């Protein structure tokens, strides 16, 4: 994958310019990339992190760390 994908769509879902999406676009932001993944996917990765398990908005640093890391997962979907 691109990590310069993932800006774009992470600042075009920023819509209030805080750096900052809320935790309603994640799926809606995996698709925009290239990722394909299901409720189960996303919510196994994010319930499974005590930071992102309640997390209001993930920042455009976080999102790398849940791309990057499940790089190879999240590209198998596809």
């Amino acid at each position: 994958s691109a990590t310069r994908a993932n800006k774009d769509i992470f600042t075009l879902f920023d819509k209030k310019g805080q750096g900052a999406i809320a935790k309603d676009s994640l799926g809606d932001y995996l698709r925009a990339i290239g990722y394909n993944p299901t409720n189960q996917l996303v919510q196994d990765i994010i319930n499974a992190d005590s930071s992102l398990r309640d997390a209001s908005s993930l920042t455009l640093d976080q999102i790398t760390g849940l791309i990057e890391v499940n790089e190879k997962e999240l590209d198998a979907t596809t």
